């Protein structure tokens, strides 16, 4: 159930969750409970052609922090108040401490580019992630439940069997937790 754990602008992070985390070999920083099925993941794709990368791991609250503002800078370069940009701002990137890339748990996926293209990499990414416990956690049907717009790239851990029945049913994250 630990993997389970839901972080949204519901449901702020705890500031007791402390994470173990690893480097991985790009600087990138993951739970260290994940990081097999990470690696695993990666083997698969490459096995069939696809090479992905993590852009984006854990985040610490001023690196989420850095993120937002540069998001809310790009609106209010276009006539976009401060309130606008914000507000336009938070349906992309997550207010800091409403982000689940704080857990550890989600890892933004991109293509290597001299491989794999970006189409290539999410639509494969798209139909073989939930069988090794990763779920595309915003999907663009699903949006008003996530609050969250259509980010192809953010993938969460939330375990195998998860992710499978997530997958399966499918459903987010907000709608498998529910009852
Ligand atoms: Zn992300």
């Amino acid at each position: 159930e630990w993997s389970l754990i839901l972080v949204n602008r519901q449901n702020p992070i705890p500031a007791q969750y402390d994470v173990e985390l690893e480097q991985l070999s790009n600087g990138e920083r993951i739970d260290i409970r994940i990081s097999p099925y990470l690696q695993d993941l990666f083997d698969a794709a490459r096995a069939d052609g696809v090479y992905p990368i993590v852009a984006s791991g854990y985040r610490t609250t001023e690196k989420q922090q850095e993120i937002m503002d540069e998001k809310v800078a790009e609106y209010k370069a276009k006539g976009y108040t401060s309130a606008q940009a914000k507000a336009a701002a938070e349906t992309w990137v997550a207010v800091p401490g409403t982000s689940e890339h704080q857990l550890g748990l989600a890892v933004d996926i991109n293509a290597d580019g001299i491989h794999s293209t970006g189409n290539e990499v999410y639509r494969w990414l798209d139909e073989n992630s939930y069988r090794f416990g990763f779920i595309r956690r915003y999907p663009p049907d699903k949006t008003e439940i996530t609050g969250v717009s259509n980010e192809p790239w953010h993938y969460r851990y939330v375990g195998i069997e998860a992710a499978t029945k997530i997958y399966h049913q499918g459903l987010c994250l907000e709608e498998y937790l529910n009852t």
